[PDB]
């Protein structure tokens, strides 16, 4: 594994759109996966066009690309690589399970790409609909006429942190009312209002950076994975800001649905915004350690590694935990 890269030396707006980085259309067996951001970069040659790549490979795209902050991108990129990517070749699918990321490791543990349900994607996405219902990865156009219909009722057109923070709260609703293995704990509790900030905050061009994304850019990013032409990333390093106003719209409690619709129960283990050190410690406690119960020589050295660096990204002033010793 490589060493997690450091935070641009220079983190101005710039054109990022530019003739090194043009957007290609999918080849034959080109993956892409839930996260517009990631998609876009693949398909602008920030990310191998094919959606595989090493953790070091990402960080270096989200920065350079999008300007998104080192310390976010060292958390998200070894997240997904402890639960979805392979440990031993360092590859991670930014899609669907694909023999490319190599040789598997043993049951229980999956390696199936950002697209594995219940590791890092979850429920109530923006644009993508829940795993219960077919494909938890696809741009879906209904979902998407909805953010436009919020972009217009709460954003005068454009999507905001005012919408995403009505938009959160219907998609929670939604899923409530329709799925009823609807999950809202621990780790996507936090992606879930996180990433409903980063349309405002890293696809808005950063020459205005006035967290006002028009719904031409929107569709370009969700739906295409294309930057829109001329476009200059964000005049500084971001990721979350703004996630208060999200969260502050409609505040929630982490729970799921019990096997039945209309059936939210909140569960009290959970982590949540006052517990930042708690999500971290069920993150590797539980959900790693059940990909990886009893691991070989091999991948114990390569968990503790990867866990050394997500430990990198913890914002929270938390202490460190060795589930491997
Ligand atoms: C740094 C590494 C990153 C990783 C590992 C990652 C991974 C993911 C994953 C697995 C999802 C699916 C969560 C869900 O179920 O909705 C997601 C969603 C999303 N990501 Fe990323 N991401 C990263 C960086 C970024 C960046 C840099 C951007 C923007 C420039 C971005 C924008 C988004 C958005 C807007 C969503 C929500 C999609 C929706 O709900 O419709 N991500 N990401
Ligand atoms: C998209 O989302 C809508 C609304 O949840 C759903 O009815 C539809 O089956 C999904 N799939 C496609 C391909 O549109
Ligand atoms: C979103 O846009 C609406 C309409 O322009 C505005 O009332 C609201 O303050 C905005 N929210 C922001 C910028 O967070
Ligand atoms: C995680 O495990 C460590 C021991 O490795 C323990 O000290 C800590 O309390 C655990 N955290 C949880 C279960 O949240
Ligand atoms: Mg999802």
């Amino acid at each position: 594994p490589g060493l997690p890269p450091g935070p641009l030396e220079n983190s101005s707006a710039k054109l990022v759109n530019d003739e090194a980085h043009p957007w290609k259309p999918l080849r034959p067996g080109d993956i892409r996966g839930p996260c517009p951001g990631l998609n876009t970069l693949a398909s602008h040659g920030y990310l191998p066009r094919n959606g595989v790549a090493t953790p070091a490979q990402i960080i270096n795209a989200v920065q350079e690309g999008f300007n998104f902050d080192n310390q976010a991108a060292i958390f998200a990129t070894y997240a997904a690589h402890l639960v979805d990517g392979n440990l031993i070749t360092d590859l991670l699918s930014i899609g669907r399970k694909t023999r490319l990321t190599g040789p598997d490791p043993p049951p229980p543990a999956s390696v199936g790409g950002l697209n594995e349900h219940g590791t890092f994607e979850g429920d109530a996405s923006m644009t993508r609909g829940d795993a219960f219902f077919g494909n938890n990865h696809d741009f879906n156009e209904t979902l998407f006429e909805q953010l436009v219909d919020y972009s217009n009722r709460f954003g005068g057109g454009k999507y905001n942190l005012t919408v995403a923070g009505e938009l959160r709260f219907k998609r929670i609703q939604d899923s409530i009312a329709t799925n009823p293995n609807f999950s809202f704990v621990d780790f996507r509790f936090f992606t879930a209002y996180a990433e409903t900030t980063f349309p405002a905050n890293l696809f808005v061009d950063g020459r205005r950076d006035d967290g006002q994304l028009d719904m031409d850019a929107a569709r370009s990013f969700f739906q295409f994975s294309r930057m829109p032409d001329d476009f200059f990333r964000a005049p500084s390093p971001r990721s979350v800001t703004g996630v208060e106003v999200v969260v502050q719209a409609h505040p929630m409690q982490p729970g799921r649905n019990v096997g039945k619709i209309n059936s939210y129960t909140v569960d009290p283990t959970s982590s949540d915004f006052s517990t930042p050190c708690l999500m971290y410690e069920k993150f590797v406690n539980i959900t790693v350690k059940s990909l990886y119960p009893n691991p070989t020589v091999q991948l114990r050295k390569a968990l503790n590694t990867n866990l050394d660096f997500l430990f990198q990204g913890v914002a929270a002033v938390c202490t460190q935990v060795f589930p491997y010793g």
